[PDB]
C-alpha cells in the first residue's frame, strides 16, 4: 500500500502525539525550541509564550482547532509586549523597543500558525507585520520593507511583492555585494526568516526575503503553477535595479516549502541566479494522494496537507489532490530544462515532504549538488545549516566563519 511506497515506509502510518492536544504540541515539540529561541519562536521569549501555553492547556484546545478561538488566546500577551515597546521607544530606549516589538511580532506569528484561515488569524498577520517592521526599523542596521512593483503580474494578481531588504554598510555600485534571496515556507514568512539577515549583513551579503504564492503578502495567483515565475521576474528585475548589489552573485535559498520554489526558479531563471538551495523542499511526490492523505498526522505541528491545499487556493484537501499533479516539477517539464547551480539538502526521514523528491530531482536534467542527512526528519537540522553556509561562503568567497554566523540565529 502507501506503507511500501516511500523511503520512510510504514513511518507514514504512525500518528505523532502532538496532534492529540495543544498540551502534547507544547510539551513534546514547541516548549524546547521556544526556550532556545529558534523556529518557530525566533525573536521570541519563553517568558512571553509559557503563560499563553498554560492558558491554552487549561482550556484543553486540540484538533480540530477553532482558529479564531485559538488566535485570541495569544492577543493579550502580543498587545502587552507592543505597549512595552511603544513606551521604550518614547523614552529613547531603542535596543529595548526593538526587542519588545519583535517579541510582540513572535506572539502574533504563532497565533496565525499554521496559515491564516480565519479573520482573527488574518488580523494577527497584519498586526504581527506592523510590530515586526517597527522592531526592524530600530535594529542597529535597520531591515526595511520594500514593496517591489509586480511589473510581471497578470489579471487578478497583487500590484506589489512586499519583501524585507538589508544592505551591508559601504555597499555601493563601486563595491557591490552578493545577495541571498531567501524564499520562506508554508508557515514562516518574511517576519520569521528575517532572523538570518543580520548574519548575512555581518559577512558583507545583502538579503531580500520573499513569500511563496498563497502565503504572507505574495501577490501571486494560488492555483496557477506559473505564478511564482512572474513573481521572481519582478523581484529579480528590482534586485538588478539596486546597483549596490552584484546581479551576477544572487543565491536563492528556499526554506521548507520555499525549497520547491528555489528548485523551480533554478530552471525558470537560470541566467539570473548564481545558485539556488532547496532545504527540505519537494518536487513531485509532495503532491501525491498517498503522501497528502498521511501527512496531516505526522511531524508537522498542525494539518500539513489541508494547510498546503489552502496555500494552493483549494477549499479542501480532496479538491487539491484532484489537481495537485499539475504543480509537479516533473509533470510540468521543469526538471527537463537546464538549471543554474543547485544544492539539495534534507533529512532522509522527513514526514512533511518525502526524501523521494530529492531522488526525483537527481533523476532528471543536469547533475545537482546533494547532502542527505540520515536519521533526521524535515530540514536535517542542525547539520543542514552548516553544510549550506559552508557551500555559500565557498561560492561567494566569504570569510568561511560559519559558526560566528550561526551563533547569531538563537534569540
Ligand atoms: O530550524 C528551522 C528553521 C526554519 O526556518 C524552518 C522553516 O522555515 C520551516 C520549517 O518547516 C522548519 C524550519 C526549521
Amino acid at each position: 500500500s502507501a506503507t511500501e511506497k516511500y523511503y520512510i515506509r510504514d513511518a507514514i502510518t504512525k500518528p505523532a502525539v502532538h496532534h492529540e492536544s495543544y498540551q502534547k504540541l507544547w510539551e513534546t515539540k514547541w516548549k524546547k525550541p521556544c526556550e532556545m529561541g529558534v523556529y518557530p519562536f525566533m525573536f521570541g521569549s519563553i517568558k512571553d509564550f509559557e503563560p499563553v501555553a498554560q492558558e491554552i492547556i487549561k482550556k484543553g484546545l486540540k484538533e480540530p482547532y477553532d482558529w479564531d478561538e485559538y488566535a485570541q488566546m495569544y492577543f493579550p500577551k502580543a498587545e502587552e509586549l507592543a505597549k512595552i515597546a511603544e513606551e521604550a521607544e518614547a523614552a529613547g530606549e531603542k535596543e529595548k523597543a526593538s526587542e519588545y516589538y519583535l517579541r510582540s511580532s513572535a506572539v502574533y506569528r504563532i497565533s496565525r500558525f499554521p496559515t491564516p484561515r480565519s479573520e482573527k488569524q488574518k488580523y494577527a498577520w497584519r498586526k504581527g507585520c506592523e510590530v515586526f517592521y517597527k522592531g526592524a526599523a530600530l535594529m542597529e542596521y535597520p531591515i526595511k520593507e520594500v514593496r517591489i512593483p509586480h511589473k510581471h503580474g497578470i489579471e487578478g494578481e497583487g500590484d506589489v511583492v512586499p519583501v524585507n531588504f538589508l544592505l551591508p554598510p559601504n555597499a555601493s555600485e563601486t563595491s557591490p555585494v552578493p545577495c541571498v534571496l531567501i524564499i520562506t515556507g508554508l508557515d514562516g514568512y518574511r517576519t520569521e526568516l528575517a532572523v538570518w539577515q543580520q548574519g548575512w549583513r555581518s559577512k558583507g551579503v545583502a538579503t531580500v526575503i520573499a513569500e511563496i504564492p498563497g502565503t504572507g503578502d505574495s501577490p501571486a495567483l494560488r492555483q496557477d503553477p506559473t505564478s511564482p515565475d512572474r513573481q521572481w521576474s519582478s523581484v529579480l528585475d528590482w534586485i538588478e535595479s539596486q546597483k549596490a548589489v552584484d546581479s551576477k552573485k544572487i543565491v536563492a535559498w528556499g526554506f521548507s516549502t520555499g525549497g520547491y520554489y528555489a528548485l523551480r526558479m533554478a530552471h525558470t531563471h537560470k541566467d539570473r541566479l548564481l545558485a539556488t538551495i532547496s532545504l527540505g523542499g519537494g518536487a513531485h511526490h509532495m503532491f501525491d494522494r498517498e503522501w497528502l492523505e498521511h501527512a496531516n498526522k505526522l511531524e508537522y505541528p498542525f494539518d500539513l496537507s489541508n494547510t498546503l491545499a489552502y496555500k494552493f487556493g483549494y477549499p479542501d484537501l480532496e479538491s487539491f489532490i484532484e489537481e495537485s499533479s499539475k504543480f509537479s516539477l516533473l509533470n510540468d517539464g521543469t526538471l527537463q530544462k537546464p538549471c543554474t547551480k543547485v544544492l539539495l539538502v534534507n533529512g532522509n526521514d522527513d514526514e512533511i515532504f518525502p526524501i523521494d523528491d530529492m531522488f526525483v530531482s537527481l533523476e532528471n536534467g543536469q547533475p545537482k549538488l546533494a547532502r542527505m542527512v540520515k536519521g533526521k526528519k524535515h530540514m536535517g537540522e542542525p547539520e543542514s545549516f552548516s553544510i549550506i553556509l559552508e557551500w555559500i561562503h565557498k561560492l561567494l568567497g566569504l570569510d568561511g566563519k560559519i559558526k560566528e554566523q550561526l551563533a547569531m540565529i538563537p534569540s
